[PDB]
């Protein structure tokens, strides 16, 4: 079975990475064929923390804007809500503040948020610097990471640290 159980939604723009992410945590791979997530998909992991056995019940959004009234649909039940940009798309990282406000609009008032800058390992092509990603953050008083599914960078650190915040507001 499952001591607990965690509802956890990833939401972003279109191509950020968003199911990259998950195949990686879910399946410890990476494809590089852009296979856009058409309605929603889910994955299902079991993690471990403090002795305790969390299954995370993981919702990939579709990020495309015809999508939205599924993704909105999503939110009610959702615990942990990772907000994922591309550090080499600037319009991706600006759009976080307005995923911020649809998540304060629908999702419960006490959810969980990270926000996760994806494709880390693409220096080369970076346009959002982590400087600008941590003050953002900071402004929201959120948890921020960089992350790479290709490189697979933070992406175990992200899921664990966001249940782990979860537990600890439940456990209090
Ligand atoms: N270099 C690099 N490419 C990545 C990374 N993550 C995703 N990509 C690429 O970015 C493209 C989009 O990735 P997806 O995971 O499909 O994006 P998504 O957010 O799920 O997009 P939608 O389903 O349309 O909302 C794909 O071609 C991926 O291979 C990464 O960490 N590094
Ligand atoms: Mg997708």
């Amino acid at each position: 079975t499952y001591d607990y159980l965690f509802k956890l939604l990833l939401i972003g723009d279109s191509g950020v990475g968003k199911t990259c992410v998950l195949f990686r945590f879910s399946e410890d791979a990476f494809n590089s064929t852009f296979i856009s997530t058409i309605g929603i998909d889910f994955k299902i992991r079991t993690i471990e923390l403090d002795g305790k056995r969390i299954k995370l019940q993981i919702w990939d959004t579709a990020g495309l804007e015809r999508f939205r009234e599924i993704t909105t649909a999503y939110y009610r039940g959702a615990m942990g809500i990772m907000l994922v940009y591309d550090i080499t798309n600037e319009k991706s990282f600006d759009n976080i503040r307005n995923w911020i406000r649809n998540i304060e609009e629908h999702a419960s008032a006490d959810v969980e948020k990270m926000i996760l800058g994806n494709k880390c390992d693409v220096n080369d092509k970076r346009q959002v610097s982590k400087e600008r990603g941590e003050k953002l953050a900071l402004d929201y008083g959120i948890k921020f990471m960089e992350t790479s599914a290709k490189a697979n960078i933070n992406v175990e650190n992200a899921f664990f640290t966001l249940a782990r915040d979860i537990k600890a507001k439940m456990d209090k």
